[PDB]
């Protein structure tokens, strides 16, 4: 009548992010006993749904959804129910306050897809900041996620640069923006201030060590395993869950040149 | 019915990447995933081999330090022809102090590479020097490169991987060398952040994705009643950046 496993719906495991909530999975679910069932779904319409109802097929005691969507007991790990999340909106807007501290007045936006939640939320929350310092919004390129994606749109913004510091909608995009920045001669920060967000392992060594906002995907993962136990078992209404991001402040960012001009 | 595996390291990019590939090549055969992650301790994964043997698994396939039917990494891509290729490169361009920082020797990568390095010296007549030893992650290739940097008797790095060759980017800017100016560096793995690193590093681009896939079709051989096939090989490339150069010496 029970079958000791917990399905699992993600995406984007190449990225430090997914693969740590991951690893928080599998490690809470076997510290209780429970075996990982891992589907991977791509960018493709609803296959979330045909790979929920493959879990149920399955007998799975319950599924934990990684992944943009939208009976076994399921976990969303965004807003949408039962939700675990970290603040983006809060983590984009210490980003951006810390450049607004520093000087910095043309402040680019590099954004995920707008499919992501987070890369709206990171959106809002870098628009927001800049409309209390009573600043307009600049116009914003998105990326994917990719340093790619972060080369690509920090090259477009070089065009004519009309901006003292990049904010990259995550680290790996932020390395791109690193990559171009360096190409065109520019210096970070003493030309161009640049703050990523997740905080993975590489971004203590990029060139220079760069700014980010700390996202805790393993304790994401654990967390989510803990709300869907008790939702399998002798309880169900949990507690919607915040968790704090933290503003990792290292090199890559400074007071901009002409500081009392911006 | 369903397919096991055991993986570790999956906070970096070539164990989630096999992954990747284990599972499409899985969810197009109609067969679903069992996960079980293993630490450092080796007895881990025998106990992770029995727990998927208790869930009546039709396959294992195992992706960690190793020695139904389980495909062990069989399937692999030729770590020591790879390595071989990278020292060789160096050689080739001049260099003949060439310092290499290895991997967590327990793992069979890291013991190949080595001897792929000192082979390729070998050959040339070259005495191999003392080896410094990592873990993969980028802090140990930082603190391994600075510890080389009290006695630079060096004008070449070769980080047994991506991440690792990351931190010795970061030893070398710190310390004011130029790179390839002064000390060339290479990684291995070719990570997708490796062509955005500063300098573009140059690497040994393994197939991960196609890895895992091979895995599963050598897997599914084994449970329809194919017998066991053969090893399995996929070659590494060589992918020269701007990291590398002729020294200056
Ligand atoms: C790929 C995607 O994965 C999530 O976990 C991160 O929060 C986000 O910044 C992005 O890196
Ligand atoms: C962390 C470890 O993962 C393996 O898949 C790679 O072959 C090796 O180079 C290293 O990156």
């Amino acid at each position: 009548r029970r079958s000791h496993t917990i399905g699992v719906v993600t995406t984007g495991l190449s990225f430090y992010g997914p693969s740590q909530i991951l690893v928080g999975i599998e490690r809470a679910a076997r510290e209780h006993g429970y075996s990982l069932l891992l589907a991977t779904v791509h960018e493709d319409p609803d296959e979330v749904e045909e790979a929920i109802n493959t879990l149920r097929e399955r007998r799975v005691d319950g599924i934990i959804i990684v992944a943009p969507h939208n009976v076994p007991p399921v976990v969303f790990l965004s807003a949408q129910v039962p939700t675990v999340s970290v603040d983006q909106y809060a983590g984009a807007r210490l980003a951006t306050e810390h450049l607004l501290d520093l000087g910095h007045r043309r402040i680019a936006l590099i954004t995920g897809p707008q499919d992501w939640l987070e890369a709206r939320e990171r959106l809002q929350g870098w628009r927001e900041a800049l409309a209390e310092a009573g600043l307009p919004p600049p116009a914003v390129l998105q990326g994917d996620w990719s340093a790619a994606s972060g080369y690509e749109a920090a090259r477009q913004l070089l065009e004519q640069p009309d901006f003292t510091a990049i904010f990259a909608a995550n680290d790996q995009m932020a390395l791109g923006v690193l990559r171009a920045l360096h190409e065109r001669g520019l210096r970070v920060p003493d030309d161009v201030s640049v703050v990523g967000f997740d905080d993975i392992p590489e971004s203590a060594y990029f060139h220079p060590p760069l700014t980010t906002v700390r996202q805790d995907f393993e304790e994401l993962g654990r967390q989510a395993v803990e709300q869907l136990l008790e939702m399998i078992e002798g309880e169900e209404p949990p507690p919607p869950a915040v968790l704090p991001p933290e503003l990792i402040v290292r090199e890559s960012t400074a007071p901009p040149e002409n500081l009392y001009f911006q």
